[PDB]
């Protein structure tokens, strides 16, 4: 357990100050009705008022939770936002590719959203807010240049279990939650970056190789790319 | 300058790329510029068969460009797609509240490297970047577009020292026609990353002022997003 009320702060003053420092005038975020999202969304209206902007860019529309949850934030938070269903343009990536599979449907998914993000963020003369999370962010499930594409991220040192929590304190509406402690994994990795070497003999080694085996495989999405010299 | 050598590093920094991932290759896209037609000329030397290209232009009527990169698979004996994107361009556009010139050119290249990734995992490849040191310097480029790649071998080397390069590895000659001299403006950009307060003074104030301002404003883009800790 940690002081939230500071974190939030700290939080908001880097949000502020990306904005003052930069020559954009506010914050564009993409919505899909996660705890990560919702998050974010939250702490840039209590940093930012009037200049927040949100797509919701579900791939279908029909009677998702998520979009429900999404929408009912927007308005409870008085976020302006816009919702675009992205199955068009992923069709039209699809008949030009040679491969069918859903992780190449979700990689695309994750691009298109980035590309209108930054579109947005053009129009708008805004910088695009990151959304990720550090347990993501060491495990690498997110898409290269796909939902890991922002200019900032204030929520990127946040373990998963650190979010609810945060999330908890700051009253998120009950759907981010259901949908404190570590998690198992969060405290493996925690463990892991800490050198804690005293908490890993604890843990369950099994685990822990594929932890490892993870943040190791992934770490290229971290980084620039290489240019020779 | 010594291309013989220069030639067979970027080889080997080529293989040692591959080597050294779970990848089998690269892929790249082939625009009919020069800058990718030297890429892909030195990727096959240095991985025969494991190259792979895709030809995006976004529209196919008769324009030389792709006579030119057409020219060169057959000839480099490079395996290659053509995809004309102007369909996958369409369905953003229709998203789009911003019609303009530059909001075209950024989608086109987001939907580029959409692709490229895409091949990529296809191909169990990683994919190999194009941009020149200028390039890189002047943001030229569209941040998640045309920037996005895994490494790149040419990255060091101004738009000057690629037409010498070229020229060296003998590409076609019309990648040349559209002892060798640096271009004024690659004069500058490398008088100033190398601090020769010398040439400096030599050169001319007004150029100076705005390789400056170009370099100044776009330094963000060879830049990871800042996360907050």
């Amino acid at each position: 357990a940690m002081d939230w009320q500071k974190i939030t702060e700290k939080m908001c003053d880097f949000i502020q100050e990306k904005v003052k420092n930069s020559q954009s005038q506010g914050v564009v975020l993409g919505l899909s009705g996660g705890i990560d999202s919702a998050l974010v969304a939250t702490l840039c209206k209590r940093a930012l008022k009037e200049n927040v902007f949100a797509l919701l860019m579900p791939t279908q529309i029909s009677n998702k939770a998520n979009l429900e949850d999404a929408l009912r934030l927007c308005a409870d938070l008085n976020l302006e936002y816009k919702i675009i269903e992205i199955q068009s343009i992923l069709d039209a990536f699809i008949k030009q590719s040679e491969n069918t599979t859903l992780v190449s449907l979700g990689n695309f998914a994750a691009r298109i959203r980035m590309s209108l993000l930054y579109d947005y963020s053009a129009l708008k003369n805004s910088l695009v807010i990151g959304t990720s999370n550090k347990s993501e962010l060491l495990l690498g499930y997110g898409t290269i240049y796909g939902d890991l594409a922002c200019a900032f991220n204030p929520i990127g040192s946040l373990y998963k279990s650190e979010i609810y929590a945060l999330a908890k304190y700051l009253n998120l509406h009950e759907n981010f939650i259901k949908k404190f402690s570590y998690t198992k994994i969060d405290e493996g990795l925690k463990a892991l970056e800490t050198n804690d070497e005293k908490l890993l003999r604890t843990l369950d080694p099994s685990l822990i190789a594929m932890l490892k085996n993870r943040m190791q495989k992934n770490a290229f999405k971290g980084k620039m790319p290489e240019i020779l010299e």
